[PDB]
């Protein structure tokens, strides 16, 4: 019914990630440190990426108004969710505080 929604969401989701495709966000080491990931590292499918970053809670509704979106957040939840090596790589406890704090920035 609503199918306009749905198509501009995904096309506003599917615009700022592929703007942002290669650029290296960065997420919290398990060792206190930094390292780096983009959404070229996570071998998914272009239109899984976005399905994904629509679980995210916010951004659908950032979508909805054409605002910008975290990406960082976006980033880490997705990988977070399907990347076994992001996984491995963070602290899951500081990665939620960011990307709580960051959906708490945006809004």
């Amino acid at each position: 019914t609503n199918e306009e929604d749905d198509l501009s969401v995904e096309a506003e989701i599917a615009h700022q990630i592929a703007e942002s495709f290669e650029k290296k966000y960065k997420f919290p080491s398990r060792s206190s440190g930094i390292f780096l990931y983009n959404f070229e590292q996570l071998k998914m499918n272009l239109d899984d990426i976005v399905k994904e970053a629509k679980n995210v809670p916010g951004v659908t509704r950032l979508a909805h108004d054409g605002s910008k979106l975290p990406l960082r957040c976006v980033l880490g939840w997705v990988a977070l969710a399907n990347s076994k090596k992001f996984q491995l790589l963070v602290e899951a406890n500081k990665l939620n505080k960011i990307m709580q704090d960051d959906l708490n920035r945006y809004a």
